[PDB]
């Protein structure tokens, strides 16, 4: 089997496909954004659900993480050194100082939009903020990446070149999480090809115009490694270090990459 799925080209969307899109990722954002103003010290990670769910319900949209797989939430809630796929409760109550990871998708008239951010409760510790903006700007990197004629693993470079860049910006390793990437999404949220945040350039499939993949950077403030908690979900690293997420669903075109899980 191909790592990297069957397709010579990551499969193209048409503008009103892309426009479709767009409106399912919108609410993924507003659910992101009102996740972040009531992420105060003293709320818990299933209020912080609750408010993601109300959220995309009420816009007419079905989160699709919702017994995803058996996925019990709307959203993954994933604090300090818990990397991806954090199970919301009312007894993880966040505190002064925590770095904060949300992961949210939608489905609206059968597509999808995937998106995730880090934040801090309180006042951000300096290696935190530094962790979080590095991983924004090499999603940032990766998304400049998705330009027609490129290919899938020309993303994954510029992703890493971010990361290292963001190295040298702020005198700081950061472990590249290993075994976790981005994917393809259109009609169901995980799709070929998967999208590695680290690798030699030049392969996997062509991207073009429409061409649509879900680009989200990890990072630790030490290992690359991390293992999976008795709850059979929640991802830490091995070392206790933290760690910190940023995703978009991003979409090639003429005119240059088009976030399609835009915030208000
Ligand atoms: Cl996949
Ligand atoms: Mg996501
Ligand atoms: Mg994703
Ligand atoms: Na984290």
């Amino acid at each position: 089997v191909g790592l990297f799925g069957r397709k010579k080209t990551v499969e193209q969307r048409t503008p009103g496909e892309l426009d479709a899109m767009a409106a399912a990722g919108s609410i993924v954002g507003a659910a992101l954004v009102a996740v972040r103003d009531a992420a105060k010290a003293g709320v818990s990670t299933l209020e912080l659900d609750q408010v993601a769910e109300s959220v995309i319900r009420e816009a007419g949209a079905v989160p699709s993480f919702l017994g995803y797989h058996g996925f019990p939430a709307s959203i993954c809630s994933s604090v300090n050194d818990q990397v991806v796929h954090g199970i919301p409760s009312a007894t993880a109550v966040l505190a002064d100082g925590d770095l904060v990871s949300i992961d949210c998708g939608a489905i609206l008239d059968g597509w999808h939009g995937d998106s995730a951010w880090t934040f801090a409760v309180g006042t951000v510790i300096p290696s935190d903020e530094a962790l979080s903006e590095a991983t924004r700007l090499s999603m940032e990197a990766g998304i400049a990446a998705m330009i027609p004629g490129n290919r899938l693993t020309d993303v994954s470079h510029a992703i890493e070149l971010g990361t290292r860049a963001a190295e040298k910006q702020f005198d700081r390793a950061f472990g590249i999480v290993d075994g976790y990437g981005g994917h393809g999404i259109g009609r169901s949220m995980h799709l070929d090809p998967f999208l590695p945040n680290e690798g030699a350039p030049g392969k996997g499939p062509l991207l073009a115009v429409g061409s649509v993949l879900a680009i989200e950077p990890m990072l630790t403030l030490g290992t690359t490694q991390t293992r999976v908690l008795a709850d059979d979900w929640t991802v830490v690293t091995t070392d206790g270090s933290r760690a910190a997420h940023w995703e978009h669903t991003v979409a090639v075109t003429e005119a240059g990459p088009r976030i399609l899980t835009m915030r208000p």
